[PDB]
């Protein structure tokens, strides 16, 4: 009975290779996984430092700063974040699978509050597909200067450091690729920043100081490179629900998607118990375009973990009858992918699914009783309700509370059926409905023209997806529908 | 400034971590690994045979077998494929970054044809999804049984088996979690794997306890029946164009779909050089009434790179215009991503929608031959190509002579631009074509979106 185990091993050489062109899609990749650890780096000084001020030392600001370079193609991205030690570049920058957070709460094992984004320890590799050589200047502000570099792709390499010191924070000096030099732009950078490092929560000054060169002499043209308050963004969606204020998160949600207006409407709260999360969910005040391109990119619900942009894949996170919602979600205990792109464990993405429903449908029952806006939402994704109600029964009943509909003494001002439900008579056993194209042609319709006698109300509801969805609803309100087709031209007796 | 040198440093324990909970999307994604994989092996064979068809006496009929068990919660799969050898077992199972599947494709150029689905050896892990503990058996043609077993728990342990006799291939067994029993189901595994293995290019078996009489008194029968009903598809793009018949089209659309109807429309080929994939298309002879009902997912081309389904998201292989051919396309040199269900390198699949267009233009063109035919296919889908009309701009000009239009003077037969440019009409101003919902010689356009067409379509060589 032989009996051989071995412990899981890795393939290596072809694993970094793997990492590089399958664990994520762009090169664009090579930004967001730095400009978050030197958030993470951030916040470890906060958190270091609100304990004992006396480690603030030098310079206090904490910042980031881009520097390329385009003569040389240099890339240095200095910050002024923790830094690194030999403990560091050795085992959560210079080990694959293993980052820093790890070690950081093996530390502080008690009472940790801190949501760091730096887990898994292996998006430091995501930097080859840009540069061909990463270099990085490191200082902690209490350990020496280091240089870790690596080109060779199978080899790294770290140097002690001697020359300009840093003090405070992290010199990553990379080098972009020459036929990818236009990542060297500073509109490239300052782009990739904002599609990918949007709300860090610290100021990326994106401050390129000028390679100065004294003195026939020429005067100053490369003045300043845009500073603009875009990757230089200060942490404002940090306050809670008491604090908030509409147009700042307005101005927020305008960032995150683009947008040059407000929400139509804001739900902040937190789901606790065996998930944890906050949810920045908003409501566009226009129907997105995609309506005619049903196969677009759906990039509404943008998912956020620790600050850190991570969905776009909005089809799977919710049902397709609640895909037009914009908004962020922020949690600090969702399971991602490796890519930080998709989520993964789908029971509990039917679990959030389910909680967003109800909250989303709560939030328009809060909507409901301001009527310009509920009706302004009925406009614009009342459409979406409708295929919920064709073919999710669970929350049939709760759409159908949600659902409007023009009637005979209402004009031509969508009311619920409940408002029918509270004016049925005592002799009508079933409520009365029809089906059509237009209101006025089915009122002077023969099938009601024997109940218009009578001053009767019936339910004129008109759409394609109204026809199809009657069959649907056999009964409503413990009464059935009223139809020449459900019923013919039968006359119930008490 | 002293220099130094790092050695090998990857984290075990959140590897794997990383690869149950941040690598696939969907849970039932386990099965289709496990089909992939059985493929391959049984292409390794079939190339094998093709060269030397002498060892393929360990077995003839390449089929796979699927046996769901909900008394005891386990999953059996059994396969007829190329099997395992202990030194391939742990390289490549027991250690991630590391397939055959690629080792093999890239020793042998010559045999283009084949078709070796799978990159990167951490698929099988995919089977952590659902499988509390999983239990893989495998015999090669050369190399003895060995099972696998392991719970993805740091470790695997590997030795001899001695159970059920594998006569040829390999052998999935798995005990599922408690909670997803659900994924036992008959009715469930053929969803699925009519969903993703309808096309494997062999059968699938699944077998089903049925009903007998029990006492009856008189005679007791049997206990199960074996029920080949998957894969009724037979893979035809491997097959030549020319001996496909109107039953092999039949049969073919009707078993790719579950529908009663038949198709419309065929464009078998297949390109091969820079850029080998094969494909073959099938429309239906009506347009789907569930098109406004987007809980089908919008999945027409089910793109089965190396005879495989990857993923038929349309983003990026095919453009959403050409959402209503419904159809097969055998890719053979696609990246496909770590989970096989994106993709990275987007220049291969943008060549691909272009060969694909022009696919479409030559079929568009092989049902112009048929006049009746082709007016059925323009009233049924007239929807898409004014779609196309208004998206892609690469073939703009192209598309417009092949289409076919019923106007108000033109009666019930569909008149081509094709033919009225041959006969360009000097007075002639605007092409005659009105944007509408639905219905000298004027055009009502059917679609909605006709408006961006007549944005489009200002004028046609000329027109
Ligand atoms: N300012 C920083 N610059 C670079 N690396 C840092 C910084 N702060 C911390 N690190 C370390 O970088 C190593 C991590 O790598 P990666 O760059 O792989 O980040 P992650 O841990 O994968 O997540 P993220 O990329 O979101 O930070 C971690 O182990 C973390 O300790
Ligand atoms: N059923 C099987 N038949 C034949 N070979 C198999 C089987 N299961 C695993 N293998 C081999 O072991 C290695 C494992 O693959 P896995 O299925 O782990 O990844 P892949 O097939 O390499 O690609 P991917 O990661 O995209 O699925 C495969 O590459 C294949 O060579
Ligand atoms: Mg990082
Ligand atoms: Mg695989």
């Amino acid at each position: 009975g032989e009996v051989e185990t071995f412990a899981f091993q890795a393939e290596i050489a072809q694993l970094m290779s793997l990492i590089i062109n399958t664990f994520y899609s762009n090169k664009e990749i090579f930004l967001r996984e730095l400009i978050s650890n030197s958030s993470d780096a951030l916040d470890k000084i906060r958190y270091e430092s609100l304990t004992d001020p006396s480690k603030l030392d030098s310079g206090k600001e904490l910042y980031i700063k881009i520097i390329p370079n385009k003569s040389e193609g240099t890339f240095t991205i200095i910050d002024t974040g923790i830094g690194m030690t030999k403990a560091d570049l050795v085992n959560n920058l210079g080990t694959i699978a293993k980052s820093g957070t790890k070690a950081f709460m093996e530390a502080l094992q008690a009472g940790a509050d801190i949501s760091m984004i730096g887990q898994f320890g292996v998006g430091f590799y995501s930097c080859y597909l840009v540069a061909d050589r990463v270099t990085v200047h490191s200082k902690h502000n209490d350990d020496e200067q280091y240089m870790w570099e690596s080109s060779a792709g199978g080899s790294f390499t770290v140097r002690t450091d001697h020359g300009e010191p840093l003090g405070r924070g992290t010199k990553i000096v990379l080098h972009i690729k020459e036929d990818l030099a236009e990542y060297l732009e500073v509109n490239k950078i300052k782009e990739i920043v904002k599609k990918h490092s949007q709300f860090i929560g610290y100021p990326i000054k994106l401050t390129v100081e000028k390679e100065r060169e004294k003195e026939k002499k020429k005067t100053i043209k490369e003045k300043y490179t845009e500073d603009e308050e875009l990757n230089k963004t200060k942490p404002i969606w940090t306050r809670n629900a008491d604090d908030i204020t509409q147009e700042e998160y307005g101005d927020f949600y305008k960032s995150l998607t683009n947008d040059w207006e407000d929400h139509l409407a804001v739900k902040h709260f937190s789901v606790e118990g065996q998930l944890e999360f906050r949810a920045l969910l908003f409501v566009p005040r226009r129907a997105p375009f995609d309506l005619f391109e049903n196969k677009k990119r759906k990039n509404n619900i943008k998912l956020y973990v620790r600050r850190v942009f991570i969905m776009d894949n909005c089809e799977d996170l919710i049902p397709e009858y609640l895909n037009f919602i914009k908004g962020v979600v922020d949690s600090e205990d969702l399971p991602l992918n490796i890519s930080r792109e998709m989520l993964q464990q789908n029971k509990i993405l039917k679990v959030i699914r389910k909680n967003l429903v109800k909250k989303c449908l709560e939030l328009f029952e809060e909507l409901a009783e301001d009527k310009e806006n509920y009706k302004k939402y009925y406009e614009q994704f009342s459409k979406n309700l409708k295929l919920g109600i064709h073919e999710d029964a669970q929350n049939r009943t709760k759409l159908a509370d949600l659902l409007r509909y023009h009637t005979s003494a209402s004009g031509d001002e969508a009311c619920s059926l409940k408002e029918y439900v509270s004016r049925m008579k005592e002799n009508q056993k079933h409520i009365y409905y029809i089906t059509g194209e237009n209101r006025d042609q089915v009122a002077n319709s023969s099938f009601v023209e024997r109940v218009k006698k009578r001053g009767y109300e019936v339910v004129y509801m008109t759409e394609p997806i109204d026809e199809y969805v009657v069959q649907q609803m056999r009964e409503y309100d413990g009464k059935t529908l009223v139809s020449v087709t459900k019923e013919g031209l039968e006359l119930p007796e008490d």
